[PDB]
């Protein structure tokens, strides 16, 4: 029979909505998830967002409880029925930080899983975001820049230092004020507190009030005595231990193009070269409104140092989207969204560092600001060739008709960019044509199955917010997505 949730309303997360699923089966057998938890609505951040996080530990059929490993506290956490009429459809949580768009990354050599959201001041979003870093330097050093409170309100005079010691920068000294690895803020040894904000509705009415529960004052939220430039960050956390416990939050994006407005993620999954001089490295998709739209972030070191890559120099910040997967000499592939009507391919030959242009990719119909995709390596060849797997939506119109296409390699006989082709052989109709498909995430599981876990509904069209259970997940055989149609 069916019968293919992991995240749904009422589960311990405490929202009832979830978007943008990440899926990933891990070297020793765990498979493992996450998503967005967006509690006011489906709606992209400025809102209240948490990601969310699972584990299943019998190949990916049983789940357990869900975790939060990413998340803020300046609004409650809590189970809302957001309004789905004409107005109150459009209202969204206007004063709350956010994490949104998650990856999921394994450093199969170490055995450390990386988890990376973007991550957004309070009230922010990419939409609305400034234009710069968020990081000064000081003698040469990129630090966190801070604004005081009873400072101009341009003025970021204060920097994060450190050990999360607070600096004043106009005298160079520290101050009494210090943050921990939540960017939780302290005064001579002391949590800061701030109280909570709730929110409700009255009609179409969204009241944002203080309760009496006090939580961590924190740099990313709206009235904290200090508080960070308003733009997007890239946060991370890491496990050694499956996803148990998780390390302090790093902001990896002190490389954030000064030129840029925001810099975000492509949400999937990361991935770890296997083959070639550039076996172990680690790359992670991203896109920009900056000098370029496709970028990458990478690490030669097992994840204490990532370095940025521009894949493109268009300044037109579409949502540039992309999954990578790797040929069998180790060159790179990437299958990416654009606002241009046509999913895209662009391939590195030296480990991610640079790419050729796009290749307009004709085997699938798309919608004109297109949906996220996500593409995978598969263990096993089939009909003899080295194969990857492609899920996405088909159709012109809408977020439809959604797909699992099977990609057979071979070796054309030329050179560099040129040297392999992919056969889209396969393409296996997840439901029926109109049913809505948005975004998706593949992975291989242990037993060489592939699941799915994916957004069953349109997630663009401003008549299909807000809407509760439609993060699916299924399981298939590679013989029954074997289909010629
Ligand atoms: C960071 C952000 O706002 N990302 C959003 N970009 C638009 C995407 C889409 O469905 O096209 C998602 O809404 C994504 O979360």
């Amino acid at each position: 029979a069916d019968i293919s949730n992991i995240f749904y309303a009422g589960d311990a997360t405490k929202s009832n909505y979830f978007r943008i699923p990440s899926l990933l089966a891990l070297d020793s057998g765990t498979v493992i998830a996450a998503a967005d938890a967006r509690y006011g609505g489906t709606h992209d951040a400025k809102s209240k967002i948490n990601t969310a996080f699972a584990k299943s530990t019998d190949g990916g059929k049983t789940w357990g409880q869900p975790t939060l490993p990413l998340k803020f506290d300046d609004y409650v956490a809590k189970n809302i029925d957001w309004p789905r009429d004409s107005v109150g459809k459009n209202v969204q949580i206007q004063g709350s930080a956010s994490y949104i768009d998650p990856v999921l990354l394994e450093d199969k050599e170490t055995h450390r899983v990386f988890l990376f959201a973007d991550m957004m001041p309070a009230g922010i979003g990419s939409s609305n975001a400034s234009v710069g870093s968020g990081f000064k330097e000081v003698d040469g050093k990129k630090y966190l820049k801070l604004h005081w409170k009873d400072d101009a309100a341009g003025t970021y005079d204060y920097s994060v230092r450190e050990n999360g010691t607070i600096y004043n920068d106009t005298t160079n000294s520290a101050t009494e004020y210090s943050v921990d690895g939540e960017y939780n803020l302290y005064k001579n040894g002391n949590a800061m507190l701030c109280k909570q904000y709730d929110y409700n509705f009255e009609g179409t009415k969204l009241l944002e009030t203080q309760t009496d529960t006090d939580v961590n004052m924190n740099v990313f939220y709206k009235d904290a005595d200090f508080k960070v430039f308003p733009t997007t960050y890239l946060a991370m956390k890491y496990s050694d231990d499956e996803g148990e416990t998780w390390s302090d939050l790093q902001i990896v994006s002190t490389f954030k193009p000064e030129e840029s407005k925001f810099l975000v993620l492509g949400p999937g999954v990361g991935k770890q070269i296997a083959n070639g001089e550039h076996a172990g490295r680690l790359i992670v998709p991203l896109y920009s409104k900056s000098s370029a739209e496709l970028g990458f972030m990478y690490s030669d070191d097992h994840g204490n140092n990532w370095t940025y890559v521009e894949a493109d120099q268009n300044t037109g910040g579409a949502t540039a989207e992309a999954q990578i997967v790797e040929m069998p000499d180790g060159s790179l592939k990437t299958y990416l969204r654009t606002g241009s009507g046509y999913i895209a391919q662009v391939m590195s030959t030296d480990g991610g560092e640079t790419w050729s242009e796009r290749v307009p990719l004709t085997e699938i119909a798309t919608t004109g600001y297109g949906t996220q995709l996500s593409v995978i390596n598969y263990s096993q060849p089939v009909d003899g060739k080295p194969a990857i797997l492609l899920s996405a939506p088909n159709a012109t119109n809408g977020r439809k008709n959604g797909k699992i296409w099977i990609g057979l390699i071979s070796e054309t006989g030329n050179s560099g960019k040129d040297k392999y082709s992919v056969d889209w052989k396969y393409c296996y109709s997840v439901d029926t044509p109109q049913m809505g498909y948005s975004y998706s995430c593949l992975t291989e599981l242990p037993d060489g199955e592939i699941g799915l876990l994916y957004e069953k509904y349109d997630s663009w069209s401003r008549n299909e917010l807000h809407l509760k259970n439609i993060l699916k997940y299924e399981r298939f055989n590679i013989d029954e997505l074997k289909v010629q149609p």
